[PDB]
């Protein structure tokens, strides 16, 4: 449940680099804990919380150590913010990062907390059998690093389960992708995450519904499509990159970068 310990409340204030320009987005404020640590270091803080009850409480809190700069979470819509930081319910853990991944402008930094199993996740190696989409989506849009592990003793009451911290700092030309394509091709390719891409794509279900999308964007832009069979137009992708034989579980982001370009300079778009 709550945050009780100091020692971690520092590391999340050292991690966060704020400077007395920043806004800072407190998701989860609890009893201010970390509120009030943070109101003297950014310029404002807004904070998100579940309960309008425990809110008045910081609030008369915040005004009584001498701060007049707080102002008052998949379902709120976010102001612009320069760091974030917040601990997050498992249940909606991946709608958090989907969340920031699409927040506009971007921002300079998040610090966050989340159940262990979910950071180790984010934070897979590539070629590990935890490594999925969800790790490869963070690592195209932030360089994202561990802060620190939270014991469930940390916690007052303790949970059944343990947590990490970690800090992603959002890399700006990645924001040049269109994610719809992008993540619509990882699910492509994680759907059968240690068969060969050649293999992914070489199934019926999956030729029929690319030839389909190639022939409605043929039409869109009053193109004509390529007079050849669509199977071998696809899979000559592939061959070109040399990645017939490689399995989404060992690639990167820059391998996936590469394929989605290719099949767009070919009028094969993902939706």
């Amino acid at each position: 449940h709550l945050l009780k310990n100091p020692g971690i409340l520092d590391k999340i204030i050292y991690a966060a680099k704020i400077k007395s320009s920043d806004i800072v987005l407190e998701i989860g404020c609890g009893t201010g804990n970390l509120t009030v640590k943070l109101l003297p270091l950014a310029k404002k803080v807004i904070t998100i919380d579940i309960d309008s009850r425990m809110i008045s409480e910081v609030k008369k809190r915040c005004l009584y150590e001498g701060y007049n700069n707080l102002e008052v979470a998949i379902k709120t819509v976010f102001p612009k913010f320069d760091v974030c930081t917040a601990n997050i319910p498992y249940k909606i853990s991946s709608p958090l990062i989907f969340k920031l991944i699409s927040h506009r402008p971007l921002f300079k930094c998040a610090v966050l907390m989340f159940q262990k199993e979910f950071a180790e996740r984010m934070l897979a190696n590539v070629g590990d059998s935890n490594y999925s989409r969800l790790t490869i989506n963070v690592k195209l849009f932030c360089k994202v690093t561990k802060v620190c592990n939270v014991n469930r003793s940390s916690f007052n009451p303790p949970p059944k389960v343990d947590s990490v911290i970690v800090k992603l700092i959002p890399k700006e030309s990645s924001f040049l992708t269109n994610f719809d394509e992008w993540d619509n091709l990882l699910r492509i390719c994680f759907s059968r995450k240690r068969k060969t891409l050649h293999a992914i794509f070489k199934r019926n279900a999956v030729l029929n519904m690319l030839e389909h999308n190639y022939k409605n964007w043929c039409t869109l832009n009053k193109q004509v499509p390529v007079n050849f069979p669509f199977k071998k137009y696809c899979l000559d992708v592939l061959e070109h990159l040399d990645m017939c034989e490689k399995r989404s579980i060992n690639l990167d982001e820059n391998d996936f970068l590469k394929l989605l370009l290719e099949f767009n300079k070919k009028g094969i778009h993902f939706f």
